[PDB]
């Protein structure tokens, strides 16, 4: 069933934009994750690169503010090379 | 920042005790997407450290239906917190 990342970071790549045949924009762009976590009581540093895509008309608008430096939180599923296909952004 | 990953799946690769028990967590599913169904899959490593997580473990073999969370590091793989 569940199917679900929340991962916040600094974009560093620029979206990526286009439109299918049939009329669908696709948007990609990387988010660069670097925090430190918590893992059975020790502080260890957490790091990722990860794709991003958003796909469909209804969240490409928040898209336009998204530049290489923008502090985000993306929320989506994941598919796999992995990919996150963003449901909510938030930026930060 | 936040870093959460909270993901369901069959156990395809048998947990081994390495303090840590690693494992490979299959997941397949169906997603919603820009008006559609689109199939998701991935093959996740996983780790699970922690004595708390120690009995569910090694109870899990492969086949075995499983939800984990946890967060994300890339060497990509699952640190978990939780495995049910």
């Amino acid at each position: 069933m569940t199917n679900r990342l929340v991962l916040s970071g600094t974009v560093c790549r620029a979206p990526l934009r286009k439109v299918s045949p049939s009329g669908i924009p696709h948007c990609q762009f990387v988010l660069e994750h670097r925090s430190v976590q918590e893992e059975a009581g020790f502080h260890r540093q957490a790091w990722c690169q990860m794709p991003v895509i958003v796909s469909g008309h209804e969240n490409q608008a928040i898209t336009h503010s998204i530049t290489v430096g923008s502090r985000i939180t993306v929320q989506g599923f994941i598919s796999c090379k992995m990919v996150l296909h963003a449901e909510q952004i938030e930026l930060i």
